[PDB]
């Protein structure tokens, strides 16, 4: 029941026996694997079970475990639930939780950090007016003049009775996209839905391809409010490259603060629909995903051109040579600027490091081999040559349903 | 919508539905509770059962599929199973097997050609002098002077009491790597073991980076017997950049023609523990996984002080910019050559290509996203934002234990 894991360039071998705390399926079967599937096809006597495992994941952390604490913490729950048919989480609870749900993340590469989250209670937010503020103090403080810190905040649960707290836009910042006459599109493609119902709630559109969006905030069951970010709460690095001095002229730019505003967090069967959280970029991210992918500001011939290559073959490797200085450019604009941001060596250098960590501590790590693995040079990065188990362990956040 | 996975291409938008894989008779090694992907590695009744299905496939491959012919095939394998516990494939029924196990590699990005492979039967075979007849034929005949040409030899089947027919060494072509006295390893480190048990049945050995190995060859129930390959047989590359002109100077190579002969080709149950198989390289097999690799050739920091980066931080790319420019180095000189190769590029847009075909021709396609994204630039192809479904279909070419 255990698998053999085992890294290729070094011949090391571990069991994961962490797995085996899973309980909640993901998408393969023994006939047919369905890993590189991007989302998935997709209570009293049963919150009641999640939670007790999650009071007892909770009491095992602070070495209290069986002691008098978390006895009558269990029993508070018990009658909670029991009268209610939910409960509520003390905010060090809380605390634990956020952290545990990163800690799971399986795709993500950063999670060396994850001990050092700074967690906001947003709990005590009734309208839409609230959670921006809430949503200013966080940007705020997440960005930090530059030296980016992680950080959650948390909105009320979902309750039985009434609609989610939620924030409709898929990141904290994000950049227009115009859907244009012909087809085209100016600014990011990736936001064509989220700018044309920022419009639709009345939005006035700018016509740069990197004008920052508002934010559609929603309280339970109200008319989503639009409220703009301030200019300087967003900040931003311009793109240059540290030779092609001409690379400035093409006027890039991306944002600081990498923030998910759509994802759901789970701690002890409840649910967070709203609590966006942030750390900070992995350069490819930016350099290799936002700008080059084709569907989104696709900007390789262009940079190729700029550069004077080959472009009628693919044989040349243009498409390689732009991508590269594209990325280069991204971490020297950012290191520049001083803002925080790590390039894909170090950070899959640390990732190997926290499996190492997580392998004394818990038994295994859950990791989604072609998420953690960058977009760029992957078989030159460390991640690439170890195998790994995939699996979901709660706290987790989880993708939800857009609200329109 | 239809329960068989979904699936979606994120680049283009679009969706399709395998139902391939309900024909799928084996299991892989994932399940609900874990996905396990990334893990490079996992008669009776039985073979009856087997051997109908490969016969019905045969037979609806030439549309023959209920004719008179099909059922007295079906009768036929069934008699020669009923009194032999065996039975042999017809010579036409081995180029289908053959074909659709190449169709049928989840691992296989060239699989666009898989309706191009020429197929020696060998099953005549009866001594180690004529493997290496039949080898050096089809060596020949594949490489056919660098204008390469798609091939399998298949030597005789498994029979029950009398042993194997094995190829030892992992591919037809091999370097040696020698084990240093001071830890290190001079040549190819990947084939060390091959090298030591070269030696061991009486090897001389040389000394370079890049000494082709002799052929361990085992005729059934007996200790393999030594051959050595003439020079002239063997087409290799010599290694150079279009542009930087000391990388020639660096006196690197390649072998031509990548030939696999150490899987089992399976047919109806059928085992097929030597046939050989070679087609062309994709030009990131060489210059980024035989090159790159840490526990490889490892050339990475060589070439990147001889291109005078900055190697002491991650920040420079240094590693990206040198992979690069060993792949052109890869590229350039096989073309020069006038050897057949493919780039990572052309290569997975024509996978596309295939994903299309099959789609049409079988509704799905076997494929490992991990093996069929390339090593560099991954998405920068369009394979990488292609959800894939992997699971195993027979005729299959299977991993077996080393003879020894
Ligand atoms: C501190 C710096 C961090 C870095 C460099 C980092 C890195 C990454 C990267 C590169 C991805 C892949 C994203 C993509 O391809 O678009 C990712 C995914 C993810 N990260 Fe992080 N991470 C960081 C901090 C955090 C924090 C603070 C959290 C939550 C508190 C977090 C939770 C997640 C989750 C849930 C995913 C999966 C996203 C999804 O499925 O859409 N990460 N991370
Ligand atoms: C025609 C040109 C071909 C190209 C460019 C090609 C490309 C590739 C590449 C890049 C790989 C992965 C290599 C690696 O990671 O080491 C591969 C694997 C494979 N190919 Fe091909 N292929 C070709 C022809 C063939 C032929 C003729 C066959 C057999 C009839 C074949 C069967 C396979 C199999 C079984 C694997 C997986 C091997 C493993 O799991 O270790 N391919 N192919
Ligand atoms: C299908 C899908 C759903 C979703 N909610 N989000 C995505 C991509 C989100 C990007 C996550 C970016 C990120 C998040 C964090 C916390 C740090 C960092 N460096 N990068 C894809
Ligand atoms: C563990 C292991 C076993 C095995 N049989 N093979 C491998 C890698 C073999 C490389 C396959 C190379 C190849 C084969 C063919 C036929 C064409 C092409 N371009 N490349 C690893
Ligand atoms: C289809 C495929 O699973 C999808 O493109 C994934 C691949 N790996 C990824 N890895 C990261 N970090 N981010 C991504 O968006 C993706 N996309
Ligand atoms: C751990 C991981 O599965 C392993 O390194 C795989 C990844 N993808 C690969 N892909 C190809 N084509 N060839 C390989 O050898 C590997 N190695
Ligand atoms: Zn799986």
């Amino acid at each position: 029941k255990f698998p053999r894991v085992k890294n290729w360039e070094l011949g090391s071998i571990t069991y994961d026996t962490l797995c085996a705390q899973s309980q909640q399926d993901g998408p393969c079967t023994p006939r047919r694997c369905l890993g590189s599937l991007v989302l998935p096809r997709k209570p009293a006597e049963q919150l009641l079970s999640q939670a007790r495992d999650f009071i007892n994941q909770y009491y095992s952390s602070i070495k209290r475990s069986g002691s008098q604490a978390h006895e009558e913490r269990l029993q508070e729950v018990e009658a909670e639930v029991a009268s209610t048919g939910t409960y509520h989480l003390r905010e060090s609870e809380l605390v634990f939780g956020a952290k545990q749900a990163w800690r799971n993340a399986p795709r993500c590469v950063g999670r060396i950090q994850w001990g050092k989250l700074q967690v906001f209670d947003a709990r005590d937010c009734s309208s839409a007016q609230e959670m921006f503020t809430y949503i200013c103090n966080h940007i705020k403080y997440a960005t930090n003049r530059g030296n980016l810190r992680s950080a959650i905040t948390v909105f009320p649960q979902r309750a039985p009775g009434r609609g989610d707290f939620r924030i409709w836009n898929s990141q904290l910042v994000r950049y227009a996209g115009y859907r244009q006459q012909d087809g085209s599109v100016r600014g990011d493609p990736a936001n064509v839905e989220i700018t044309e119902l920022c419009i639709q709630h009345g939005w006035t559109p700018g016509n740069g391809r990197f004008d920052v969006l508002p934010l559609l905030l929603q309280a339970p069951d109200e008319a989503p409010e639009l409220f703009v970010l301030p200019p300087e709460l967003v900040l931003e690095v311009p793109l240059e490259h540290p030779t092609l001095e001409w690379f400035a002229a093409l006027g890039l730019r991306w944002y600081a603060l990498p923030a998910v505003s759509n994802m759901l967090l789970e701690i002890g069967g409840l649910e967070f629909s709203a609590a966006p959280f942030s750390g900070w970029y992995m350069s490819t991210e930016i350099g290799t995903r936002n700008l080059c992918d084709p569907h989104r500001y696709n900007i390789l011939e262009d940079v190729a051109v700029c550069m004077d290559l080959d472009t009628r073959t693919t044989s040349s490797l243009w498409k390689d040579k732009a991508a590269v200085e594209i990325n280069l450019a991204v971490l020297h604009s950012f290191q520049l600027a001083k803002v925080t941001i790590v390039d894909h060596h170090a950070a899959t250098v640390s990732f190997m490091k926290h499996l190492d960590n997580e392998q004394k501590a818990r038994g295994g790590c859950p990791a989604d081999w072609a998420w953690i693995v960058p977009p760029i040079s992957g078989s030159l990065t460390p991640v690439f040559h170890q195998e790994m188990v995939n699996y979901i362990l709660s706290p987790a956040f989880r993708y939800q349903p857009d609200p329109w």
